[PDB]
């Protein structure tokens, strides 16, 4: 499967549309298709690229950062996150953890 994942920036009032195979992660397929976002380990082990869901689902199994409440709220490591549905979902939230 390939699933349409849109990319919203609410600080810069950007919408961006991606197409993110079934076995890449969200960052990596961004990258590709022209949009940079924000990264440092990409390893799941920080909070650099995190963003927030808005709908769909993910597998990013292989983080270790978020905790499990965080999960819950929908923050998502986009570095370590193939989607498993199309996904909408809000970048750049680092700042909204603690
Ligand atoms: S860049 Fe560190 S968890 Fe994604």
């Amino acid at each position: 499967a390939t699933f349409k994942v849109t990319l919203i920036n609410e600080a810069e009032g950007t919408k961006h549309e991606i197409e993110v195979p079934d076995d890449e992660y969200i960052l990596d397929a961004a990258e590709e298709q022209g949009y940079d976002l924000p990264f440092s380990c990409r390893a799941g082990a920080c909070s650099t690229c995190a963003g927030k869901l808005v709908s769909g689902t993910v597998d990013q199994s292989d983080q270790s950062f978020l905790d499990d409440d965080q999960i819950e709220a929908g923050y998502v490591l986009t570095c370590v996150a193939y989607p498993t549905s199309d996904v909408v979902i809000q970048t750049h939230k680092e700042e909204d953890l603690y």
